């Protein structure tokens, strides 16, 4: 009766590293990721990730439960924490 979120790393770069988020159990959760310091996004497929804050609000658009996302290194190498929330 719980849900979860594996990120892995696939592809590291020198400014910057992919993740994949992705989630089982059931496909309406709610992803929340937690960048550390100042890292941004500025990719997502599979998922909007939108919000702001130290925090950023994922939800899925119909597509899967497996989405990527691109986050910049800003001094910062550590992939962000993702949970899923759903009651």
């Amino acid at each position: 009766t719980g849900c979860s979120v594996t990120a892995t790393r696939a592809e590291e770069w020198s400014d910057r590293f992919n993740v994949t988020y992705s989630v089982s159990g059931s496909s309406a959760w709610t992803v929340n990721l937690a960048l550390n310091g100042s890292q941004t996004i500025q990719a997502s497929w599979n998922a909007n990730v939108t919000g702001s804050g130290s925090t950023r609000t994922v939800t899925p658009n119909g597509s899967g439960n497996t989405f990527g996302v691109t986050v910049m290194k800003n001094g910062s190498s550590t992939t962000p924490a993702a949970t899923c929330a759903g009651s």
